[PDB]
């Protein structure tokens, strides 16, 4: 056994899911277009499905559109707001420095090709938090959209979104009066999903991001956008067959549907549970890791006064030698990663997150992210905390 | 009790994809990106099937970009075209497109838009009247200075009729020397292949395209899909429509769906093994389906699949049989065996327009009103089109008889 700790990166299949897929691939296959009953067969499936999303973040069926995954989402709101803007000087966008890279690199291609105008907000370099009167301060009057993830990836910290919108809602009324119209909120909410309660009337915004590996699920994933085509514009990337009502055309991928369908429906009956366990696994590696490694630790996920993700442990070891990529390769049990796993490239660098979060440069290079999950239990913490351990003494040696 | 002829809407995963796709799920379930040996394993899946499609259309593994499905790929080759043909003036004037008249809504839309929106040009060709399919000298007609990109499908999905791909490669590949002469942008040349793969070979070598898209779903295969590109980053170019993660040589970011890659690689295998064998299968059955109807409906049918000079889908047979009562989608609706379609799957929702595709390719409007395609597939026997033939019989008797 190697004791899986990087749940934020991808999640296997709940059981459930993987049969929920199967079955739709073998009983629900025909066209979802077709008008006889192989087709409306699927289509009830979608249906379903599409019920199940819109409980699980407590909206309505008709304001889901289901996508290939979670960067499609991102582009899919960026790209629809350009084209608002167009239909109603360019677009200016609000987002922070630690986006992920499907929100952060279309909003960078849009400025290097000169169609948008985009303000990163910096983090808090005292909170990892972005701050809610440094977006209200970057509203213009070209500002249509404020793009703001829910929890961060790499440290867990939970962002201010409720706070944003109804602060976003209040600018509203006043850019109405100067007949400008209104700004949208967005929040990435692909690690928060199944880690804590999603609720957007609790959030208050008018897109948010779906992605299914993150909570069990397959490999698509949704948008939800609050009463689309009558309280919320959507303009399409992708033109063709008129499938989910034009929003996202092309022939639905049924067994995807039924199984990111099903995740949502455990997550709707579970995520209490699954957020208490998180917690209590998560709490007790700290708890083991300070035991273990004393003064020579920094517990890079535990900003003060600040809500996080209940699984999500960032951590670092004081050393020249205990570079995060370093400390990985000599674990012989543990599976972690330095930071995004999309990242995996250039794990020899600091991550550009806990830089921007003002984590210290030699306190960045050292960082491992260890995030557990729904089966993660205290016996397998205690045999990573014993892997971490003797790769430490393998590369830094006694202090 | 059933009889499927709709394999052109969609067609069911053959066992070993989904014993594929069951594997991959619980199996290969780690981050395809992740450093650690859970990541290698998908990523290695992912391997296979990059060199299952190549192989599947003579093509080399570095030239497939997998996408969502035939939809997505589509799109993208537009949409890359019209950034490639800025990023070239900016390095040095819109981009001007040629295409069919019969394309998929997943070519026609996209360029419709483009025009709507004043992004570029686009010369919608009309097919013959006489043959359904394009010619290659009108396409070469509609050549302009901007041209950068000619799209046309490989094979109709209404008709079954096959454009000639081949000689349109062949002729733009002789324009464009003359084009570097003078220094013109070189017209690349796309095939939208959805409706020819596991029906017919498709080579890429043979058919000289840069771009050619595969759909999944139309050879027995999972819901998403590919697009090659010849040589990419030395050959030709593909920019992004989506940006992220670096997923797919960032030319198509997002975490990759292993179980579904894992599907659609062994969805080629069989295609590459056994694509003669389906072949002559399915155009065995319809040759014996259009044999039947005409001996049981005489000189009542009209056979729209039946065009003079051309190459065809082994398995399509578009028909109509005359009679103010027998529109489409109401023969279909008397039936009780058969599972057809009357035109694409997408166009389900205006099942009474005569269709626009069998109206351009010359078929009088009381015929395309009657319209219905059957499209038989790798399990399809000869029996099953009798049941249905019967079917059908009984469905045209409810339809013209008593009140
Ligand atoms: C099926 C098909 C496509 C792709 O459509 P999807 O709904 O994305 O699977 C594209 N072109 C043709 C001609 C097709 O038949
Ligand atoms: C996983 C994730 C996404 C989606 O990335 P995909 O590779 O498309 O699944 C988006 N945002 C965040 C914060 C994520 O963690």
């Amino acid at each position: 056994r190697k004791v899986y700790m990087d749940y934020n990166a991808t999640t296997p299949l709940e059981p459930e899911v993987i049969q929920a897929v199967t079955e739709a691939m073998k009983e629900a296959w025909g066209n979802p277009s077709s008008s006889y009953v192989a087709g409306r067969k699927a289509k009830d499936i979608i249906n379903t499905a599409r019920a199940s999303l819109a409980k699980m973040i407590g909206g309505k069926p008709q304001d889901i559109i289901f996508t290939s995954g979670g960067t499609e989402s991102n582009n899919l709101v960026i790209h629809s707001t350009v084209r608002c803007f167009h239909e109603q000087t360019r677009p200016h966008f609000i987002t922070c420095t630690v986006e992920h890279d499907s929100i952060r690199l279309p909003l960078e291609h849009l400025v290097e090709d000169q169609v948008a105008e985009v303000t990163f907000v910096p983090v808090s370099k005292v909170n990892g938090q972005v701050e809610v009167e440094d977006i209200l301060a970057a509203v213009r009057p070209t500002t249509c959209l404020v793009t703001i993830m829910l929890a961060n990836n790499e440290t867990g910290v939970i962002m201010p979104i409720s706070e944003i919108s109804r602060r976003i809602k209040a600018l509203n009324q006043i850019r109405a009066a100067s007949g400008l119209p209104r700004v949208l909120v967005h929040t990435d909410a692909a690690q928060a999903l199944g880690k804590r309660r999603v609720d957007v009337e609790d959030l208050g915004v008018d897109f948010l991001t779906i992605v299914g590996h993150k909570f069990y699920g397959p490999r698509i994933g949704a948008l939800y956008v609050r009463g689309v085509g009558k309280l919320t514009p959507l303009y399409p990337m992708l033109f063709g067959g008129g499938q989910e009502r034009n929003f996202r055309p092309g022939t639905e991928n049924t067994p995807m549907i039924a199984g990111l369908g099903k995740a949502a429906d455990l997550v709707s009956e579970n995520c209490e549970t699954y957020e208490a366990h998180m917690r209590d696994i998560r709490d007790y590696l700290e708890e083991r890791l300070e035991a273990e490694f004393g003064k020579r630790i920094h517990l890079n996920s535990r900003f003060p006064g600040v809500e996080r993700l209940p699984n999500t442990c960032n951590f670092s070891i004081q050393g020249s030698q205990l570079r995060g990529y370093m400390v990985l390769a000599q674990c012989q049990t543990l599976l972690a990663s330095v930071g995004a796993s999309c990242h995996s490239d250039h794990e020899d660098r600091p991550s550009p997150v806990l830089l921007s979060c003002g984590i210290p440069v030699d306190v960045a290079r050292n960082a491992v992210r260890l995030s557990v999950g729904r089966s993660t239990t205290r016996a397998e913490v205690d045999l990573i905390v014993q892997d971490l351990k003797q790769a430490v003494n393998q590369l830094e040696g006694p202090v």
